[PDB]
DNA sequence: AAATTTGTTTAAATTTTGAGCAAATTT
DNA sequence: AAATTTGCTCAAAATTTAAACAAATTT
C-alpha cells in the first residue's frame, strides 16, 4: 500500500517496514540538530544528490547498463539520464 | 583540528549492526535498500514513473522539515534550500503544504 | 511605525523533451 | 543479418528564475 520502504528492527527483534520518507525526515531532523543556527545554503541539491546517486546506481544495475530501458523506467528522457550519469561521474 | 565529514555522512540514519550496536549510516543506503525491496516486489511488472515516485517520497519530508525549521517562513526556506521562492510555493502546493 | 514576507505577474534563462541519424553493440 | 542502443545533434516545450511591487504580517 506504500511502495518505497526500508526495514527497521525493534527491541524485540521484530523486523517491520517504514516509509523511506521517515528516514529522510530523520536524517534532516539530525542534520538540523547538529547545526547551531549555522546557515544552510543549498539543501535541495544536497539531498537531491544524496537520492539521485543510489537511484541511478540501482536502475542501471537493474536494467543491466541499458540507458534506454533505464530512462523509460524512471520516466525521464534518455538525454536527461545521460546528463545525470555524467554529473555523478558514472559512465 | 577538523575531521573530514564526507557528503554521504552529512545525512545519516540510526541503524543496528550485526553486534546489536547503534550506528549512523548514509541516507544513500536507505534509498538503496528501499529500491532493492521495490524491485523484489516487481517480479516482473513494468515501471514508468520511478523518478517521480522517488522524488515525491524525498521532497515531501524535506519540505515538511524545512518549513518547521523556518517556522513557516517561505522566503528563508527557499533561500536555504537554494531554490527560487516561486518554485518552493509550487512544490508546497503540489504536496498540500499551504 | 519599520522591516519583512506574501502573493502575484511578467520575461528571460535554463533545463527537459522528442525526434532523428550513423555508428556501435547485442541479440 | 536484424534489432536495439548509443552518442550526438537540433528545436520546442516546459520549468525555473529574478525582478518587480502592493497588500498583509511580524518584528
Amino acid at each position: 500500500s506504500d511502495v518505497l520502504t526500508v526495514s527497521t528492527v525493534n527491541s524485540q527483534d521484530q523486523v517491520t517496514q517504514k516509509p523511506l520518507r521517515d528516514s529522510v525526515k530523520q536524517a534532516l531532523k539530525n542534520y538540523f540538530a547538529q547545526l547551531n543556527g549555522q546557515d544552510v545554503n543549498d539543501l535541495y541539491e544536497l539531498v537531491l544528490a544524496e537520492v539521485e546517486q543510489p537511484l541511478l546506481d540501482m536502475v542501471m544495475q537493474y536494467t543491466r547498463g541499458n540507458q534506454t530501458r533505464a530512462a523509460l523506467m524512471m520516466g525521464i528522457n534518455r538525454g536527461t539520464l545521460r546528463k545525470k550519469l555524467k554529473k555523478y561521474g558514472m559512465n
